[PDB]
């Protein structure tokens, strides 16, 4: 005599944000129970970046450009830090009426920004129907764009770390081990812009091991 029940009330798609590479990233699932509130925290892609971009979208594809967008806001005022470190908390909030309110905090910073989304910036019903057919049909398209962007997201962090540690090792790395990691880097660069997944997984691996010299000077 202790059960929960569901509301009837649901989600007609998922619900989320864009992030680095062009990805639908769902905080709220297709078919969640309303009211419900969901937090996630993102950062930056570029040291010192000052301002991120909160676009919205409903669906079930793994490309944003797949997805509808429901509305975009900025925060700014980002303090200076390492790509990778604010910490920017996403908040959907959708009533029992069905609207969804979107704000981001910036945790260090404190700034907020919001919006509120139109119910008319949705689907209409027979584009949902079409939505969830779309992405039944093209399900492993979108996994394997899902996996190439996590992979080149990956990459494209390993390229940027890895400069920062050969310009702060400066005249202490030798310069035959520069060259060694320079020609790394341009491999694991080639790789990126390929299709390949495991390719690129690869010259990460190859540019890892050579960057030994960069963590032999410590």
């Amino acid at each position: 005599g202790r059960h929960m029940v569901l509301l009837l009330d649901v989600t007609p798609l998922s619900l989320g944000i864009e992030t680095m590479g062009g990805v639908m990233t769902t905080l709220i699932a297709k078919n969640t129970t309303i009211p419900t509130k969901h937090s996630q925290v993102f950062s930056t892609a570029e040291d010192n970046q000052s301002a991120v971009t909160i676009h919205v979208l409903q669906g079930e594809r793994k490309r944003a450009a797949d997805n509808k967008s429901l509305g975009q806001f900025n925060l700014d005022g980002i303090n200076p830090a390492p790509r990778g470190m604010p910490q920017i908390e996403v908040t959907f909030d959708i009533d029992a009426d069905g609207i969804l309110h979107v704000s981001a905090k910036d945790k260090n910073s404190g700034k907020e920004q919001k919006i509120t989304i139109k119910a008319s910036s949705g689907l209409n019903e027979d584009e949902i129907q079409k939505m969830v057919r779309d992405a039944e049909a093209n399900a492993e398209a979108d996994r394997k764009f899902e996996e190439l962007v996590q992979t080149r997201n990956q990459g494209d962090h390993l390229l940027h770390s890895t400069r920062k540690q050969v310009e702060e090792a400066g005249d202490k790395l030798p310069a035959d081990d520069k060259t060694a990691i320079e020609s790394a880097l341009t491999a694991l660069e080639t790789a990126l812009k390929g299709e390949d997944k495991a390719a690129i997984e690869a010259k990460m691996q190859e540019l890892a091991q050579v960057s030994q010299k960069l963590m032999e000077i410590a």
